């Protein structure tokens, strides 16, 4: 049966069984894995049924084990199959595929089984370990620590001591093999992430004492010299070491690791530097292995550095940082992949990366040292192109030290670094790679040295000069590139407009924007979000005295590019400002011409997305949002000239009428109603009726909650600027927002329509309480329904505007004295499937205005942070309140009189006191 039930199973005859089998288990699971865990078992199988028998059996245990979360198995098979597991996963004579393989189904058991249900899981792993010699088990300890030595099991319940002195035991044995000291090495770094974890007082001896037995054997360690035995291991080896002894020296304070102790290693770790790049797959062995050397080097590059120590490491790192030919055939065949790096935006993290953590982290006494120890370096070496390019390269690291270079003849050095720059740009033979590197090198030498070159104004001029005519004339889009990014280099020192002329400036405009054009047609994601960063630093530097056509070019430019990649998060936010700098303080006569400039772009993409139905679409809402920033870049003395109403009407309305997207309704309603507010009223009178038309279809069904929710602010706009011809469409208005709100049971939703009915009760409150009290919803009158969920709703209600717009609108109501609003009825007081005492409507607006003005009144708490809704109300609640009050005692409104002798003594109170 189940051996070849699953020869299958191991394309139709694979899920024969896949779920023919799974069946199983569900009916009787607890001889299924029996049966599975023995063919695991049996050495007389296919180490491929066996491998897939135990990751069949593997996925299968989360299921039925115990839940667990996505669940029948009995009880003594799972001590059957956690001893097959623990007999095939801790030897090491068995398959390497057939340990791993049980090792997976151990740590899932582990995971749920193993405080209580395997309670000596870890004591069989740590017997395993020291008494049978178990390799494998040193590696299932360490992938089952994380996740199952919890910090108690690990301090107090003796599993980081017992650890530990295993760990200590294989290092301090000259026999162990070095395969057997990387797996103590990787347990190590797992107990020093445990302590790493931490506070109470009785760990303290522990850790100190694990801290300071780790410092000397890891520096015995680092003293063995095997052979060329096997350097691969040699240096999987030595990087975990300085792994741990980094760790060490930064995540616990520094009596554990004394700066003697740090100068040893200091030393031992230059050394294994020299070492590892005098042997140099294994490149990227030896690359990473000196990532952690260098790390630690970082880490306590608060020493001082012998001179001879710093050339040592500077021809190391000259070394480790040249550019594999795999790298510069990958930066020569798709330029975007240097961008990419460049910039920071890749996901890489290699010895180049490290090396720059290392210089930028040097305090002043060494790092203005290694300045003419590299810049020596570079002098002794302008015609090797084999090394000058990492030589540069760490001159950019050292230069990116926020701090400051000096010492004596430094001014020396730099004129004669800065007369070597100027020749790799002039040279006219100089290998792609270099080019680019010495163009993003020098704003970095202006930038740092700015304080101690006289000439640096005309010296920038150049050199930036210089760099756009090489860009212009290279075929290479690399250093077009390595230009365009170097570009904002200087800017980030230079205020352009004054250091170059107001002619060179505007020339360099126009250098970097067809720079840009050249870069575009070929740019990929990372480096389209590069592009648009540089457009906005050119269009900073637009000139008041106008220019026709670079602010055409540069908008051209912003478009295109963000139809390209609308998605890419640097697009999305440059575009916006690029094109807020742009209408940043314009005039109306430059306004009309950006209206035929920048619109049609616009309508072109939302005309294509009705083809899509206006779903989700990031250059749709890229697109709005660029619509809505032009809207509201208008001088402010002024309407929006009516060729923006007919441009972008319809085309809103369209959106509005089919969208059901949330982002998009959302987008497009606020660029509508800002539209429908600031457009002269007789250009937009012919468009009310289809004004209406949009706005019952965002109160349908059609559109969700929050879609309904932004309509407050297109009601305020129709009857803000159709004042005379609303007034007979008021009733459609209010049927839409009344079936929608007793539909809705969302309490925040009903608050959002609630303030558009505030708005309309507040407008006409009679017609409000007509065509309330005479629409039928479901076989009775709205009015009951609604003012029941009004008064329900006005009771949970937030927000200082909410309140205030709620209390006029019912005060309208009140001050009504309306037939038919006294005789509704609301919800009062719980009676002991559930009831309620029936209050009149009028009483309970009288109850409720009296509980916000007692709790309104009582004055603040001490502490606080200083010192929304559709109508503006100025009136503190408690000056609302007051007022209201004073108005229906004097005057005896609506039988307040009535009202009043039904409050209680401490409602009455409250009202007489306010009003004293």
């Amino acid at each position: 049966d189940i051996n070849e039930l699953i020869i299958g199973a191991q394309k139709h005859t694979r899920e024969v069984a896949e779920t023919q089998l799974l069946q199983w288990c569900d009916s009787d699971a607890s001889q299924v894995f029996k049966a599975l865990a023995n063919v695991a078992l049996q050495h007389e199988a296919s180490l491929e049924s066996r491998q897939f028998a135990l990751l069949s059996l593997r996925k299968l245990i989360t299921m039925y084990w115990s839940p667990g979360f996505e669940s029948n198995v009995e009880i003594d098979v799972k001590d059957f199959i956690r001893e097959v597991l623990l007999k095939l996963c801790l030897n090491d004579n068995e398959n390497t595929k057939i340990k791993n393989g049980a090792s997976y189904c151990i740590v899932q058991i582990s995971a749920v089984d193993f405080p209580d249900q395997w309670p000596q899981l870890l004591t069989v792993i740590y017997d395993a370990i020291s008494h049978q010699h178990s390799l494998n088990a040193m590696s299932l300890l360490n992938e089952i620590y994380d996740d199952v030595v919890s910090e108690e099991m690990f301090f107090e319940g003796g599993i980081g001591l017992a650890t530990m002195e295993i760990v200590f035991k294989v290092l301090n044995t000259e026999t162990s093999t070095l395969i057997a000291k990387i797996a103590a090495l990787k347990l190590l770094k797992a107990c020093l992430l445990q302590m790493s974890s931490h506070d109470e007082a009785s760990r303290k001896s522990f850790v100190s004492q694990c801290l300071a037995t780790s410092l000397q054997i890891l520096g015995q360690l680092l003293t063995l010299n095997f052979g060329n035995v096997d350097v691969i291991s040699q240096l999987k080896f030595k990087s975990i070491i300085y792994e741990n002894l980094v760790f060490i020296k930064n995540d616990f304070s520094r009596k554990h690791f004394s700066s003697e102790l740090q100068k040893q290693f200091k030393i031992m770790a230059i050394q294994d530097l020299e070492n590892v790049t005098h042997i140099n797959p294994l490149l990227e062995t030896v690359h990473d292995c000196s990532i952690y050397i260098v790390e630690f080097l970082t880490s306590v590059c608060t020493l001082q550095f012998s001179v001879e120590e710093m050339n040592k490491i500077i021809t190391s790192l000259t070394i480790l940082c040249q550019l594999s030919s795999e790298t510069r055939e990958i930066w020569t065949s798709d330029f975007n992949t240097f961008v990419s790096k460049e910039t920071g935006l890749a996901a890489s993290y290699n010895v180049r990366d490290q090396a720059n953590e290392f210089f930028t982290s040097l305090p002043n006494p060494q790092l203005s040292l290694i300045f003419k120890v590299v810049s020596n370096d570079i002098e002794h070496s302008t015609c090797n192109y084999s090394t000058l390019e990492s030589l540069l390269y760490l001159l950019q690291c050292i230069l990116l030290n926020d701090d400051e270079i000096t010492g004596e003849n430094i001014d020396q050095s730099l004129q004669i670094l800065i007369k070597t720059l100027e020749n790799i740009l002039v040279s006219q033979e100089i290998p792609e790679l270099i080019l680019a590197r010495a163009i993003l090198t020098i704003p970095r030498v202006l930038d740092k040295f700015i304080d101690a070159l006289p000439d640096i104004k005309p010296l920038t001029s150049a050199f930036l000069a210089k760099s756009l005519n090489l860009a212009l004339k290279s075929d290479k889009e690399l250093i077009k590139s390595a230009t365009l990014i170097a570009f904002t280099y200087y800017c980030y020192f230079a205020e352009l407009d004054s250091v170059l002329g107001p002619e060179v400036c505007s020339e360099t405009q126009e250098k970097v924007i067809r720079i840009i054009n050249q870069v575009s047609s070929d740019a990929e994601e990372d480096t389209n979000g590069a592009l648009m960063e540089v457009l906005s630093q050119v269009i900073s530097y637009n000139p008041p005295h106008s220019r026709k056509e670079i602010l055409q070019a540069e908008f051209h430019l912003v478009f295109t590019i963000s139809s390209e990649d609308p998605a890419n998060v640097q697009v999305v936010v440059q575009s916006q400002e690029c094109l807020e700098k742009l209408l940043d303080n314009i005039n109306m006569d430059n306004y009309k011409n950006y209206i035929e400039l920048c619109l049609p772009s616009f309508i072109n993409v939302l005309d294509s997305n009705n083809a899509n139905n206006y779903r989700y679409s990031p250059l749709l809402s890229l697109v709005l949002e660029f619509i809505t920033v032009f809207l509201k870049k208008k001088p402010n003395d002024g309407f929006l000239p009516d060729e923006i109403n007919q441009y972008l009407f319809e085309p809103l309305a369209k959106v509005l009428a089919f969208s059901t997207e949330d982002e998009t309704l959302q987008l497009a309603t606020e660029a509508f109603s800002y539209l429908i507010f600031n457009t002269d009223t007789r250009a937009m009178e012919p468009r009310l009726m289809d004004i209406m038309k949009v706005l019952e279809r965002l109160l349908s069904l059609e559109v969700s909650d929050s879609a309904a929710m932004n309509v407050g602010p297109l009601v305020v706009a129709i009857f803000t600027r159709f004042s005379k011809e609303i007034q007979p469409l008021i009733g459609r208005i209010l049927e839409a927002v009344v079936v929608r709100l007793i539909k809705t049971q969302n309490i925040s939703t009903e608050q959002n329509l609630l303030s558009v009915l505030c708005f309309l009760t507040c407008n006409d409150p009679k017609q409000t309480v007509d065509f309330l009290s005479s629409f039928q919803i479901d076989n009775t009158d709205a009015l009951t329904l609604v003012m029941r969920k009004w008064i329900e709703a006005f009771e949970v209600i937030r927000g200082e505007k909410r309140i205030k717009e709620n209390i006029v609108a019912l005060s309208n109501l009140f001050f009504l004295n309306d037939k038919r609003l006294q005789k509704v009825v609301v919800n009062g007081n719980l009676i002991p499937p559930d009831r309620y005492v029936q209050v009149p409507l009028y009483t309970k607006i009288i109850k409720l205005f009296v509980s916000e003005l007692s709790f309104q009144s009582k004055q603040p708490n001490p502490e606080q942070l200083i010192t929304t809704g559709l109508m503006d109300v100025k009136e503190s609640v408690v000056q609302l309140l007051v007022r209201f009050f004073k108005e229906v005692a004097s005057k005896d409104v609506s039988g307040f009189h009535c009202i009043y002798e039904t409050l209680s003594d401490s409602e009455r109170k409250v009202l007489s006191e306010a009003l004293l």
